[PDB]
């Protein structure tokens, strides 16, 4: 067959049958063969098995003559940042994301933190690994421990004017992932009053695997915001490349609205810039970008597509509705830290609460959120939807699945390639009733 752990965009599998130290070592050998010259940055998340997987990567890389820069326990964005900042040949983050306790994985980048994906080197690595029966060589290169975060912290702080920040009270919820370490290193340089929830890194996850999208986990941040009168709350996934916002009422802010909000924050600092966004939910972003003087650039969803498009357009910022925010100055990479710093600055400077910054936008472009449908036949299910609506003559766009614009409402319907699974997003022009009736109509068709 093929090694199942090699996915479209990263490596992910059950330990030890899909991913283990031997495979990790072979991946390091294969990665050395795929990169231009230079050292390789390695970091890892809080999962208990992550360090051993990193050590195996390092052994394979060093056997292949690659100097290894061990940045230690970190966030995925720190591997991206250090790979670019240190002008490394590439980098690997060992991270299991929100997969089960017996899973782990790896995210791999080349120069400037450019993604390595299935069609840009990852399956080449897979095929090399799959055929590698060579004896493990011994190291011919060194490993250096580089735990200085100064340049990374200075870079994060460079997105805000610290003299304009107010002493907001912010709930922070690392979910026992790694975000608290960075929050605590930033805190001496900021005026905020932090309320720390599930703050200590703990790969045993006594409070659940970090995933702020699950209602039980969502509610822990909401409750802390409400009980403490916080201005807003921020939660992260375990490797903290995704952040999640809760307004002063405890309400979780759907990620769609953060794209337009962050674009308007960034466009104040880089006037006339291009902003890349995905096709699932669009109308609010296009309007907010244009109103702020930027140029919106439609792009297929998925971090590799977003990053490539930002590069080709010199786009200052790119944002996906699914809590991914990318910054040109950050090597075009995603950060779960930059967004909350920008939002805290916007609340501080504007005098407006996070709730009021988004309220009118959510009313003007209400959306369904992303709704997933396991179906027996994705192609037949999409066909049923498109047949049902054909007589309305929607404007169709095929940038990412099917987008259908009917005038006062639109949807995007995307099909998973890993399993028969359709993802639906609907939005309307200020009409909650139409949003629900159309969402339910499409849902009935997809389940047919
Ligand atoms: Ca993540």
């Amino acid at each position: 067959m093929t090694l199942p752990a090699f996915k479209a965009y990263d490596i992910r599998g059950r330990v030890p049958d899909e991913l283990n130290e031997d495979l990790a070592r072979r991946i390091g050998v294969a990665l050395a063969a795929q990169l231009d010259q230079g050292p390789v940055v390695l970091g890892h998340d809080v999962r208990l098995a992550s360090p051993a997987l990193q050590e195996a990567l390092s052994a394979g890389l060093r056997a292949s003559g690659r100097d290894v820069i061990d940045i230690g326990l970190c966030g995925t964005e720190e591997v991206y940042f250090q790979t670019d900042y240190l002008k490394a040949a590439g980098g690997v983050m060992v991270t299991a994301s929100h997969n089960p306790m017996d899973y782990n994985g790896m995210k791999l980048v080349r120069e400037q933190a450019r993604p390595i994906s299935s069609d840009t080197g990852l399956f080449a690595i897979r095929d090399t690994v799959a055929a590698d029966t060579a004896a493990p060589g011994e190291p011919t290169a060194s490993e250096q421990s580089r735990t200085d975060k100064t340049a990374y912290l200075e870079h994060l702080l460079s997105y805000v004017d610290r003299s304009t920040l107010k002493p907001l009270k912010l709930v922070v919820n690392a979910g026992n992932g790694g975000a608290g370490l960075i929050v605590d290193l930033l805190a001496p340089h900021l005026p905020f009053e932090f309320v720390r929830v599930f703050h200590e890194p703990d790969g045993n996850f006594p409070n659940g695997i970090p995933n702020p999208l699950l209602p039980e986990n969502r509610d822990a941040t909401a409750k802390a915001v409400k009980d403490n009168g916080a201005d807003f709350g921020i939660a992260w996934d375990g490797d903290f490349d995704r952040c999640f916002f809760f307004d002063h009422t405890g309400r979780f802010i759907e990620g769609y609205y953060l794209v337009g909000l962050l674009a308007q924050a960034i466009l104040a600092k880089q006037p006339g810039g291009k902003v890349v966004h995905d096709p699932r939910l669009t109308w609010n972003t296009v309007e907010q970008v244009e109103e702020a003087g930027g140029i919106p650039v439609l792009c297929k969803s998925g971090h590799a597509f977003i990053k490539e498009k930002m590069r080709s357009e010199n786009a200052v910022y790119g944002g996906e509705m699914s809590a991914h925010h990318y910054f040109r100055e950050f090597a075009y990479a995603d950060s779960g830290m930059i967004p909350w710093l920008l939002i805290a600055e916007l609340v501080s400077q504007s005098g407006r609460s996070l709730a009021d910054l988004v309220e009118a936008r959510m009313q003007k472009f209400p959306c369904s959120g992303e709704i997933n449908f396991k179906v027996a036949d994705a192609k037949a299910s999409v066909a049923r939807v498109m047949e049902h609506y054909a007589s309305l003559s929607p404007e169709l766009d095929y940038t990412d699945g099917i987008s259908a614009d009917f005038g006062q409402w639109r949807f995007n319907l995307r099909s998973s390639n890993t399993e028969p699974l359709l993802r639906l997003n609907v939005e309307t022009r200020g009409d909650a009733a139409l949003l629900e009736t159309r969402t339910q109509e499409i849902s009935n068709l997809l389940r047919g």
